[PDB]
């Protein structure tokens, strides 16, 4: 007779997938055992339907389970900023009369990918350039500007670092690495109102490799 239900080898499986996977990417596999000979022992897997968290959609929109192999594939590329974990409930069910069934839970965890370069929020870039007015009579180490940038990623992938490079004519300004404050280090006395100091603003994140964005800073001396 059909005197054995399908036992999942594990009541809860745990799987990790990195963000921005290819559609159809194999996520994992589940296994239920039916110690019965013949059709009493042929087991079929089904995906149990369920919402995704709070009004995220349907679970069948995100994964699919193979009915014979227990293979669990992804139907779309996962976005970590949009979804970190999803719960997939699978049901193993034999072919006896009446059917015997059991359930298990796959906890799919989404890992972060460095898929965001830092963005310069303020001062806003224009044609890849930046304007900064610096009154001639200013004291040393006074905040001329404040650079604010954002990065959506996690950990070091969102850890930003600011830098000034390729100053001309001379190295008169500096920027705090984590601060984003642009201060006046050099002397600014023997200068005409029109004079300009050009630099390259460099904003990096802590990726490996890092993602970098840049701007063209112009300090005009008023
Ligand atoms: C961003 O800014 C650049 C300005 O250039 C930069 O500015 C500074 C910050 C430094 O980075 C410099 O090193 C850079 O040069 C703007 O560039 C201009 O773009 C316009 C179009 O958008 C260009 O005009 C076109 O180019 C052709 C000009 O032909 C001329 O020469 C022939 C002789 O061979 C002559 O017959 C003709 O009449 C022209 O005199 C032309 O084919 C075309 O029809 C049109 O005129 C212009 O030349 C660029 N200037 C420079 C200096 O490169 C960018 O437009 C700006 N972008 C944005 C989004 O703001
Ligand atoms: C598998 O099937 C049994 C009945 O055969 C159900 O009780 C169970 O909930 C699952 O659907
Ligand atoms: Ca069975
Ligand atoms: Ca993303
Ligand atoms: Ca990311
Ligand atoms: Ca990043
Ligand atoms: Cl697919």
């Amino acid at each position: 007779e059909n005197d054995n239900a399908p036992l999942f080898t594990r009541p809860v499986y745990e799987v990790s997938v990195r963000e921005n996977n290819p559609p159809g990417a194999y996520l994992a596999t589940v296994a239920a055992r039916d110690r019965d000979l013949g059709r009493n022992g042929q087991v079929t897997y089904r995906l149990l339907e369920a919402e995704v968290g709070r009004a995220g959609g349907a679970v069948s929109t995100y994964v699919s389970v193979d009915p014979a192999t227990g293979a669990i594939y992804a139907l779309r590329s996962f976005d970590y900023e949009t979804l970190r974990q999803l719960d997939v409930r699978i049901q193993a069910s034999d072919g006896g009369s009446p059917q015997l069934s059991s359930s298990a839970l796959v906890q799919v965890r989404v890992l972060d990918q460095n898929d965001h370069a830092p963005v310069l929020v303020h001062p806003a870039p224009a044609n890849g350039s930046l304007e900064v007015a610096v009154p001639g009579r200013t004291a040393k180490d006074t905040v001329v500007a404040r650079v604010q940038a954002r990065d959506a990623d996690e950990g070091a992938n969102g850890e930003l670092a600011f830098e000034l490079q390729q100053q001309e004519p001379r190295e008169a300004f500096a920027i705090g690495r984590r601060t984003g404050e642009i201060l006046l280090t050099g002397d600014l006395s023997q200068e005409p109102p029109g004079r300009v100091f050009r630099a390259l603003l460099v904003i990096s994140d802590g990726g490996r490799p890092p993602l970098t964005t840049t701007a063209t800073v112009s300090f005009v001396v008023t």
